């Protein structure tokens, strides 16, 4: 517990940019794009106000649009007088992927018609399209093969406080070890993580901070409408924060919370507000109406595990169940606890052979061991129970491909 | 029940079945079969013939049967076993786990085939487990797959009975003969014997 991420003060004008959303849509061969930026303000509207959105490729301005406030009519009462949407044509855009993380810079200026800046906000923009078509997850029209890992935010001295050096260490080691993707198990991460993933190139599953695993049954809260409001803010406030990062390619509704009607409501809410990214969620059997991707945890390659209600089929068999058409990407597989990863090659051979097996996220990146000191002041790696915590789950906190200090297993 | 249409030795295999010249002759092979046999409850599927590539004549006759008799699926394996002229993915000699990625007409692993992007049909092999001589090695691998995968709905072994013929030696004693034993040439020798049973119905 505690105040474990940054604290800041931000001084904005009273007439201010209060939100902006950046979308990029493409023609059939990605030779042309439109960047559409919706910009919202708070404060006092004045007829001399304007917004300009400009797009930069390094030091060169490649596109720009300027308009006064006042959006299109949307219903019988008019439109948003406090919004405007800029549309920028971009010819032959450099496309973003984990392979080549090409980025542009978008600068959003709130200014006056005669040239005075009120304030500016900005983001890195990666031109890429994510869509599911004919059962395949496509990035810029090509089917992804996710070499993923789940990564919790953990440091053996600082607990759950993340810092730039440790983030960078982790991304370098991930890419050096042929990972291209990370799942934010199981919550939104420190804001710097997405900047780093945008710039170094990793595909990100951004996951709402909702896990109710110890309820019986697992969906007791997520099926209860009285919990829809609290759940809703965990999803909606994540999308409002992170929706402009190109590295985020998939939203997840949380983890191990069964499947309840609140899931279906929030699945639909994201699909409404952001059609640019698939939504996944594994709870309730991994192939429910709240997920665009079959996303099981620890389904095996050839062996079925036919549990009541929530079976984990062989991933090869799952793809072809009667009526099923979705891609399958394991949200967790290959549990790397202690001396493990036996069988890892069997997954990769299947992922290469079956178009719709589009990979998975290993569980997990780093052991959650914590440093304690003995009588002599010498450090040692501690696990569950070592702090007098009880009940505890002992060494199950260490499931990493690397030790807590980032040494490889 | 399968129409008497096979043009395997054409090059390419569909040279006649894509030729509207040959649409009349093929049409009567299909239509006169359905007119004869459509009251039999044992017929559950119609087939448009065998090893004749995939031609437009197949698509015309597929839809003729779908129109006249909605009570039975139509299948046909030619042209890669999963064309627009078949309601059932019906490959011949597709293997259980191993792909054979032939150009144009690949034989995928049957487990892979079911889940190719956009595919939803059942798969029943029109021919599998070629029982020539000392064979049926790997038979159990098919059955384990058929039982594990709902949409792998089985197959037809190739085939029931050896096509050996009886000849008589200089003493009048009978012996089983195969391709070329009648002075027939060119011939394909013992390939005519692929059965689970010998020609006299003794089991292999
Ligand atoms: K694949
Ligand atoms: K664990
Ligand atoms: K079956
Ligand atoms: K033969
Ligand atoms: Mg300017």
């Amino acid at each position: 517990s505690g105040i474990f991420r940054d604290v800041s003060l931000l001084h904005k004008p009273t007439t201010q940019i209060s939100d902006f959303h950046v979308a990029t849509r493409f023609n059939d061969d990605f030779s042309r794009a439109v960047l559409e930026a919706e910009v919202q303000m708070c404060g006092e509207l004045r007829d001399y106000l304007r917004v300009t959105v400009s797009l930069w490729q390094g030091e060169t301005q490649v596109a720009s649009g300027t308009a006064p406030f006042g959006g299109e009519i949307i219903d019988e009462r008019g439109g948003y007088a406090d919004r405007v949407t800029l549309r920028l044509n971009v010819e032959n855009p450099k496309l973003w992927s984990a392979e080549i993380p090409n980025l542009y810079r978008a600068v959003v200026e709130l200014h006056t018609a005669d040239g005075t800046l009120i304030e500016a906000e900005a983001c890195d923009v990666g031109f890429r399209e994510v869509r599911i078509e004919n059962g395949l997850l496509l990035l810029n029209g090509k089917p992804l093969l996710i070499r993923g890992v789940n990564r919790h935010e953990h440091h053996p001295l600082h607990g759950q406080v993340m810092d730039e050096q440790t983030m960078v260490q982790d991304i370098l080691l991930m890419k050096q070890n042929n990972f291209n993707a990370v799942r934010c198990s199981h919550y939104p991460n420190h804001p710097l993580w997405y900047t780093l993933c945008d710039r170094y190139g990793l595909y990100v599953v951004d996951e709402a901070n909702i896990e109710t695993h110890g309820m019986v049954p697992m969906n007791r809260l997520t099926d209860d409408p009285r919990w829809l409001p609290a759940m809703s803010e965990r999803v909606t406030r994540m999308v409002q924060r992170d929706r402009n990062h190109p590295s985020v390619i998939i939203w997840s509704l949380g983890n191990e919370s069964g499947h309840g009607a609140n899931h279906d409501a929030l699945y639909r809410w994201i699909k409404s507000v952001d059609p640019s990214r698939p939504v996944q969620y594994e709870g309730g059997g991994a192939d429910t109406t709240a997920t665009d991707i079959i996303c099981p945890m620890y389904a095996r390659v050839d062996e079925d595990q036919p549990f009541p209600a929530v079976p984990k089929w062989s991933i090869k068999k799952w793809l072809s169940l009667p009526g099923e058409t979705r891609p399958l990407i394991l949200c967790e597989y290959a549990h790397a606890m202690g001396n493990s990863l036996g069988g890892f090659a069997k997954y990769w051979q299947a992922f290469r052979q079956y178009p719709r097996l589009q990979g998975g996220f290993v569980w997990d990146w780093v052991d959650q061991s914590l440093i304690k000191y003995d009588e002599n002041g010498n450090p040692w790696s501690a696990y569950g129970g070592d702090f007098g915590d009880t009940p505890n789950d002992r060494q199950f906190c260490m499931n990493g491909l690397v030790f807590a200090d980032r040494t490889p297993h």
